[PDB]
C-alpha cells in the first residue's frame, strides 16, 4: 500500500532533509548540508539514497515522476523548523566536525548532527595533527620570536593569545581588536598563518566597514561576512593627518549588535549572522570623530614591538625603541606560510590555547586605558558624578566651592568649572576636548546663562 | 458520494481551517495557528490529520493528487472571514491560553476557540502558579523594597501596579507611561521581571523611537512591534543637554494610534496591529521640542524614591539632587532572575493586579502634573478664557485693564501681555515658555503693532 509513501517514511527516517527556519530545505549529501533557492537538491537526495533502499524500493527511484510524487510527500512530511549552526565550540571542515572542546574529530554521520552549512574548505588530516614534529619547533620559534616571553610582555602575550584563539568560536564577539605595531613587525605574518590555518572562513576588507556607511544601498561588505569566524583590516591610513575619514562610531556600535543589519545583490534576505572576530591591523594610532562611554568597553588593543629587518638597515632599525628586540627576517619564510606547512601546527596552537580559555563563558574583556585617544575621557570620568540623593545636608559647604542652587538642583557655572578643571589637565593639550566635552554637555539656566550639572569628586571626598 | 468531498467536509467540520480578511489562510497545526502567505500548509494539514478521519478515508489521503483534491474541495468552502486576535482578554502560551478574567488554563481544542497567532514563548506549568510558596514571599519582599506601601507612596504604588498589570491586556493602550526612576534605583529589577514574565510578546528598544521619524522608509523598529504587548525603551541619555535631540510630538501622537503606518523589506504589507505598553525609562526629567495640549493628555509618569549604590560611591550618591532615598543592593539576584525563577510568581502576581483593576473597561490615565514641561501650561491654561459674548457688555471695564475691543474679540498689547503675566508667572522662571507662548498664539492688528485673541482668567476673575 502506497510503496511511495513508504519509501517518503524510510528517506525522513534516515534524516537526511531538514526544514529550515526561512522556508529552505537543506539536504545531506556528498557529506555536507546542502541548499539552493533556485534549485532544490531532494530529488537528487532521492536518487543518490536510491541504494541503502531495499530491492523493491529502488527500482521505483529510476523515474523521474516517481521521485516527484516521493518530493512532495517528503515536503508535506516536514513541518517543524529548525536552526543551522547552533553550535559555537564546533570547527567545520571538508569532511567532518572537529570538537575544540574535546579535541575529537568526526566524520559522515558522526559530523551529521551538527547542522554546519559552511566549511574552511580544506580536509582534515589526523596524522598532522601532532605535538612532537619539526613544524611545531620553528611554529613555536616564530611565535616566540614575534611575541616574546619576557615577563614585560606577559599581558600583551595573553591578549594576543586570547584574540587569536577566540577566531575559532562561532559565535557573536563583543569586542574589536587592534594589533598595534609598525610595518615588518609580524601582523601580516600572523595575518597569513591564521589564513592558512582557518582557510575559507577567513576574510579580509579595506576601510570600507570602517568609515563607510552600512546598511545604505546594496553592501555586499556586509553581507560577504555571513557566518564567517574572523575579518582582517589591513592597509588602513592614518587617520591623525587631514584628508582620511574618521572611524565612525556607529559602525563600531554595529559591528558588535548580534543582529547585523545589510542584504546582498538580489537577495530579499537582510538578516545575517555576525560570527566573525575583527581584527584591526594599524601602524599609527587610531581615532574617533565621536568618543563616548559605549564605544570604549568595544575596543581592545594588541601591542607589537618586535621587528624583523635586513643587515642593511640594522642599525637604523636597532635605533629607536619601539622595535624593542631585534632580528633577521627570512625571505622563504612567506613562501612556507603561503605552502601551508605550519596550517596543522597552527590549527594544534589554537585549540590549545582555546583549552586555556575554554572556560564555561568564553568572553572579550575591552581595554580601553591602551588608546591615547581615551586618556582625557577616562580620567574625568573618575572625577565627577551625576545627580544623586541629597545634596541638602552639603550646600552650606558646596557653596562656598562655587556650586549653586537651582530648585534643589546644584549645577556649575562654565567659569567656575573651567577653573577647577584646569588643575588637573594641560589646556593646550587637551583644548579641543574639553571643549567638546563642555559644549556637549552643557545645561542652559536660559540663553544667556548656562551651567553644568557634576560635581568633582575632590570636592565630595573633602569634607 | 465524492469520497473527497465528504473528506473535505469532515475536515471543514473539525474547523481546523479558517480564512482571514486579509485573503491567507491560517491551519491549526501542532497546537498553534500558523500561516504562509507564499506555501499553503493546507495538504500539510490533511497529511496530520489523516489520522482522526475513519479507516476507509485514510488511505486516500497518502496521495498528493487526492490531497490536492481535497484542498481545492477546502478551498472553495471556505467563504466567510475571521478576524484574527481579537481577545485583549487572554495571554497566549505555547501550550495553551489562559484567560485573566478568572483565571483557568486551557489546552488544545480549549485554546482553539481564541486565534490567536502569537504566544509567549515557554510553556505553561500548573505547579508553580501557586499563591503559597516562598517564591512569593520573596517577590513580594523585593516588590515592597521597590515600591514601598507607606503613606507618601500610595497614589505612586496604584499607578505603577496599573502600569505592570495593563502589560497583559492586548489592545491599543492610550498613554505613554514615563518611568521616572535614576539609575540603580530598581527599574532594570522591574524590566527583568516584566520580560522573564511575558516572554516574547516584550521587545526592547533605544533612543531611535522616542527621537528620530518613525514612517520614514523601511523601519524596522516600527514593523516589530507588530502583535506585542510590551515596549521598553532604555539606557536613554539626558535630553536637557545640548545636541540630544528632543522627543518628537508627532512620534509620540503616532505611537498611541490603533494603526501604525509602516512597511518591512520586501514586503507589500503597510499596515500592522499596536497592542505594545510602552515604557519610558530615563534617569532624568524629559525635555520636549515642542508641548501642547495633546501631549499633555499623553503621559504618565512614575517614580521611584529607593536607590541602592556602592559604599565607596554612596557619598557621591548621596551628594547631589535627583534621589530621595538610599537601601542596599542584592548581587545574586540577577543571575536568579536570569534563572526564570520568579516568573510564575510574578505572573501570579501580575494576574491578581489585573483581576484587583478588572472593571468592564480598561484603560489607562494621564498624570501631567509630574512633568515641569506641563506646569507652565498647565497655570496658563488654568489662567486664561478668551474674550466674551458676555464681555461685551463687560468690555467698559476690561477696557481698563488694557484690552480693546476689536470685532467682538478684544486684545492684548504685547508688553502689557509681559506686564501683566509677570504677576503671577515669575519672568525669570517662566521666559522661555512665555516668549515661546508670547510667538506661538500671536495674530497681527496693523502695520507696527501686534495682537492677542486670548485673555487672563485673572483679570475676568476680579470684578
Amino acid at each position: 500500500g502506497n510503496k511511495l509513501f513508504n519509501i517518503a517514511q524510510r528517506i525522513l527516517d534516515t534524516n537526511s532533509v531538514l526544514l529550515t527556519e526561512r522556508g529552505d530545505h537543506i539536504v545531506w549529501i556528498n557529506n555536507s548540508w546542502k541548499f539552493n533557492s533556485e534549485e532544490p537538491l531532494i530529488t537528487k537526495l532521492i536518487l543518490s539514497i536510491r541504494h541503502q533502499l531495499p530491492k523493491e524500493y529502488s527500482s521505483e527511484l529510476l523515474c523521474p515522476r516517481k521521485r516527484k510524487t516521493v518530493e512532495a510527500n517528503i515536503r508535506d512530511m516536514l513541518v517543524d523548523s529548525v536552526e543551522t549552526d547552533t553550535y559555537p565550540d564546533k570547527l567545520p571542515f571538508k569532511n567532518g566536525v572537529l570538537d575544540l572542546v574535546d579535541g575529537m574529530f568526526y566524520s559522515g554521520d558522526d559530523a551529521k548532527k551538527y547542522t554546519c552549512t559552511v566549511s574552511t574548505g580544506f580536509k582534515f588530516d589526523d596524522t598532522k595533527f601532532v605535538e612532537d614534529s619539526p613544524e611545531m619547533e620553528e611554529l613555536m620559534n616564530i611565535i616566540n620570536d614575534i611575541q616574546p616571553l619576557t615577563d614585560e610582555n606577559k599581558k600583551n602575550r595573553e591578549l594576543y593569545e586570547k584574540t587569536l584563539s577566540s577566531c575559532l568560536c562561532g559565535a557573536t564577539k563583543g569586542c574589536l581588536t587592534f594589533f598595534f605595531g609598525e610595518t615588518a613587525t609580524g601582523k601580516s605574518t600572523t595575518k597569513r598563518l591564521l589564513k592558512s590555518a582557518i582557510g575559507d572562513l577567513f576574510v579580509e576588507t579595506g576601510q570600507t566597514i570602517l568609515t563607510d556607511v552600512l546598511d545604505k544601498g546594496p553592501n555586499p561588505f556586509i553581507a560577504n561576512m555571513h557566518l564567517k569566524r574572523s575579518v582582517f583590516c589591513s592597509e588602513l591610513p592614518d587617520f591623525a593627518c587631514s584628508g582620511s575619514k574618521k572611524i565612525r562610531s556607529d559602525n563600531i556600535k554595529k559591528l558588535t549588535e548580534p543582529c547585523v543589519i545589510g542584504r546582498p545583490c538580489f537577495s530579499n534576505k537582510i538578516n545575517n549572522r555576525n560570527h566573525a572576530t575583527i581584527i584591526i591591523d594599524t601602524n599609527y594610532k587610531p581615532v574617533f570623530d565621536r568618543i563616548d562611554n559605549a564605544l570604549m568597553r568595544r575596543i581592545a588593543v594588541v601591542r607589537f614591538r618586535t621587528h624583523f629587518s635586513q643587515p642593511s638597515g640594522r642599525e637604523a632599525a636597532e635605533n629607536n625603541d619601539a622595535y624593542d628586540k631585534v632580528k633577521l627576517l627570512d625571505e622563504g619564510l612567506d613562501g612556507k606560510i603561503q605552502n601551508n606547512r605550519y596550517r596543522f601546527a597552527f590549527l594544534y596552537l589554537l585549540v590549545k590555547w582555546y583549552k586555556k580559555y575554554h572556560i564555561p563563558i568564553m568572553k572579550l574583556y575591552p581595554t580601553p586605558e591602551e588608546i591615547p585617544d581615551f586618556a582625557f575621557y577616562l580620567k574625568i570620568g573618575t572625577l565627577l558624578v551625576s545627580s544623586s540623593v541629597k545634596h541638602i545636608p552639603l550646600m552650606t559647604d558646596l557653596s562656598k566651592k562655587g556650586y549653586i542652587l537651582y530648585d534643589n538642583v546644584v549645577t556649575l557655572p562654565l567659569t567656575t568649572f573651567q577653573q577647577k578643571i584646569s588643575k588637573y589637565f594641560n589646556s593646550r593639550l587637551f583644548g579641543h576636548d574639553i571643549e567638546s566635552f563642555i559644549n556637549r554637555h552643557k545645561k542652559f539656566a536660559n540663553v544667556s546663562d548656562e551651567y553644568l550639572q557634576y560635581i568633582f569628586i575632590e570636592d565630595i571626598s573633602s569634607p
